[PDB]
This record gives structure tokens, sequence and C-alpha cells, in this order.
């Protein structure tokens, strides 16, 4: 056994994704409607494929769960969906929410608002996930509650309204009105389910949302992650009020290279930019400021301390997929096709590497070199909470997970603090604007009748987590990837 005992096993799960199929059917999301959208599928922005045709999870949890448990896994994160939970306005309920000029420094939610805010929530809803976090209690699972997964309840952000003539993006970004009802989804999320829960997560990869739809602008994503900010500081600060139990964050951890390692100190910007822009104003405080900025200015006002930022992260979740190598621009820099996340018309990498059938580039250093950035720069607790790969057939996934598996074991070996793996889908399940075709599971979806067949690599998962460890005699499988 390499991994320390206790070493969490599990999956991670978005409501989106896999909830629909058979009853429960949600068509309150900004993303449910982005893919129903008449312009988006006629020009190639969505696959055409829609949610509501899913793994059905919504009513097989208990089925999934089983299994799950089959397979070596303890442990498990949960997304539940804001449009579910408030189908309708909670503008109505009339909290406290104090400012500092633009800084959404403090909002404030009393007993007396939760009740409120329980008069108009499904409470169908929050039932069923009651009834699916029993579920997971009842076996002995640790449960990491993941608030907000890019989907918005349509009275928060509704795409039918927008007009393509300027620009066609989903839009579902923060805003203060938003910042305001997202901390009394927070406050009522812990007030309903924080007995069922262990850990929780205010949000899944933000920077997915906060880097587009900037038309290159950089005062754009800087001023766009603000409000993620301050939507993640005052989520915080609503939960801690009725639980005791530990806050932190997922995020997207695309590794950011340079090419043949030519260019350290654009790594070091880009990094910054993408990441620890971020994390170091819900971990220290140490936020930057966008007053000053002119349109067509690279960088912000850094060292822009703000007390109400600070110390409102507890734990970091890390998604890895791939990575990202970067050239120089006048602009600033620009990602290379053929390495990393842009290998979709390629069959090797231009470093000869395999590629997935979403186009990424398999490197599983990334993956520790992520988690040692995290680790110098933080000494956060941290906890894998996305890894996969599009493989239908299963032909790389036993190799992918043993790979990035030993990638955890080395950099928990050289001080990393990460407490445990969540492979990206247990099921099979709806990727977003690519649709069902791209197959992430552990456990294969036929999804006319929602059955779920065993992959192998599910198999070498429970050996890995009988094992608390990638044995010798499995090492083999993630050579190829190295």
């Amino acid at each position: 056994g390499m991994l320390p005992k206790g070493f969490r096993f599990g999956f991670s799960l978005a409501g989106f994704q896999s909830e629909m199929g058979l009853s429960g059917k949600d068509e309150n999301s900004d993303w449910y409607q982005w893919c129903h959208d008449e312009y988006n599928i006629k020009n190639g922005v969505v696959s055409g494929d829609f949610p509501e045709n899913g793994a059905a999870y919504w009513d097989l949890f208990r089925k999934d769960h089983e299994t799950a448990v089959n397979i070596g896994m303890n442990s498990t994160r949960i997304g539940i969906e804001w449009s579910r939970i408030f189908p309708t306005s909670t503008e109505g309920v009339k909290v406290r929410i104090d400012r500092d000029g633009d800084n959404i420094t403090g909002i404030t939610i009393e007993k007396s608002d939760l009740e409120s805010l329980k008069k108009i929530c499904n409470m169908d809803a929050v039932k069923k996930y009651r009834e699916i976090f029993m579920d997971l209690k009842d076996r002995n699972f640790y449960m990491i509650l993941n608030l907000f997964h890019w989907s918005m309840p349509l009275w928060i952000n509704d795409p039918r309204k927008r007009e393509i003539s300027k620009g066609n993006n989903l839009g579902n970004f923060f805003s203060e009105k938003s910042v305001i009802e997202f901390a009394k989804f927070a406050a009522f999320a812990a007030y309903s389910f924080d007995d069922l829960v262990d850990v929780y997560s205010t949000m899944n990869e933000p920077n997915v949302v906060f880097s587009g739809g900037n038309n290159n602008s950089e005062k754009k994503y800087y001023s766009k992650m603000k409000f993620f900010i301050e939507a993640h500081a005052r989520a915080y600060d609503c939960i801690r009020t009725i639980s005791r139990k530990r806050i932190g964050v997922i995020y997207a951890n695309e590794h950011i290279e340079s090419l043949e390692n030519s260019d350290p100190e654009l790594v070091e910007e880009v990094t910054w930019r993408n990441r620890y822009s971020f994390i170091d104003s819900i971990k220290s405080g140490k936020t930057f400021s966008t007053k000053n900025m002119e349109e067509n200015s690279r960088w912000p006002e850094k060292n822009v301390f703000r007390k109400d930022l600070e110390n409102r992260l507890d734990w970091i979740g890390v998604n890895y997929y791939s990575r990202y190598v970067v050239r120089r621009i006048e602009s600033g820099f620009e990602a290379i096709d053929g390495y990393g996340f842009l290998c979709s018309g390629y069959e090797k990498s231009k470093d000869g590497r395999v590629v997935s059938e979403m186009g990424w580039e398999i490197y599983p250093q990334g993956l520790y070199d992520v988690l040692m950035g995290y680790q110098e720069r933080y000494s956060l607790p941290m906890m894998v909470t996305e890894n996969g790969i599009a493989d239908d057939m299963d032909r790389y996934r036993p190799g992918f997970l043993i790979s990035h598996m030993k990638m955890i074991e080395r950099a928990i070996k050289d001080g990393a603090g990460v407490e445990g793996y969540l492979h990206w889908s247990l099921t099979d399940n709806f990727e977003w604007s690519s649709g069902f075709s791209k197959k992430f599971g552990l456990l294969r979806v036929d999804y006319r009748t929602k059955k779920r067949s065993i992959r192998p690599s599910a198999l070498v998962f429970r050996e890995i987590s009988k094992k608390s460890g990638v044995p010798e005699e499995l090492e083999w499988l993630g050579e190829r990837f190295y």
C-alpha cells in the first residue's frame, strides 16, 4: 500500500450532466436552453443532443452508489443544481449586503431568511437530494457537496433573450445581483444538507466560465473574475455561519508550459493569470483591482488586500486532464496547437503522445506539476476532484488511470497533501456542448435502456483502492503515457 490509509477513492458527478433521463426533467437551467438553442444547433455550437435523455441518476442513484461500492469507492463529490432548488426567483427575500464601493464585502443571512427561502424553494428537489445524500451516508461515503457547476437558473441567466448580434455567449457569469442570490443559495443549501455532507465546494471550474466571452480583453477577464471571487467568498461566509465544516473550491488546472521549457517567465505570467490570481484572492485576501486598467492594458493593479476575502479557502479541489503550452505574443500569449487540449485533428501530439477522443493529449506529468505548485504556494489540503478520459472502448483508460495515480503517489511523497482521488464520470454522461458521444465513464451507459456496463478500467480501479495504491503488477499499464 503506497497511498496513506484513509486515502479517498471515488467519483465526481455534476447534476446537469447525469440527473435527467427518466423522471425529474429540469428545463429551468440556462445550459438546458443553451443545448436546445436553434442557432447553436444549426451552427454546430452544440451537438444537438439533449440533456433530458441522459443517465437518469435522478432515479438510478441507489444502483450507481452500490456499483461504486463494488468497485472500491468510499467517497464522492456531488453537484446540486441551483435551478432545481430555486426554480423561481429569490430576490424577494431581502437580506443585508455590505458594499465598499464596488466591492461586495459582506452578505448576512438570518434564520428567518432561511425560513422564507424554504417557503419558495422546491421541496421535492431538497427531499430527493437528501435521499441521495442519505443513501451515500448509508454506504459510508465521504461526501463533497459542490454548490455550483456552470449552469444557472433561467431567472439568473436566460440565453433565450440574448441576441447573436453581440456575440454568441452563454453568459453564465456573476454580477452583483447574481452574487447576492448565490449567497442565499449557498446559505440555504448548508441549511438544508449540512447534516448529510462532509465538506463544501462553492463552485466547480469557475475559470472555464470567466475565461470566455471577453473578446480577448484582459480588463473584461479580470473584472468578470472578481465577481466569481466575491461569489466564492460570500458563499463561504454564509455557509460558515451555518456549518463548522470545511469549505473549498474546485478549479480547472490546465498545466501551463512553454515549448521545450524555453520561457520560464512567460509560464509564471500565464500561471498567475489563469490560476493563482484567483486562488490568492480567496486564500490570503491578496487580490487585484480593475479601477485603473485601460481597456488595452494587460495586467491588474496587484497587491490589493481585502480583509473580506482573506482565509476563505479551506481546501483545493484539483481537476486535471492535460497540459497547455503557450508562446509569446505582443498582446501577451497564445496557446500552441498540437499539444495538450488542442489535439483535435491530431493523431499523435507533436510530442508523440496519445490523443484522447476529445482531442486531448495524455500528459500525466502535468498533474504532478500542478499539485506541487499548489502545495508550494498554499500548503492547503488537496483533493484530485476530477481526472478522466473520453474512451468508449476503454483502450487507454486503464493506463490513463495508472499513470495519473503514480503521479499522485510521487506528489504525496514529495510533500503534496493529496487526500483522495475522484475519477471523472462513474458513468458516461452529458458532456456539455459535445453531447453524449464523449464517454468518460468507468461504466458505459446505454441511453435507451439506462443500463450500466462495466469497463475493465472499473476493475483496475477496484484493485488500486483494494491495494491502497498502484500494485507493482499493474504499473506497466501507465508506461505508454509517461
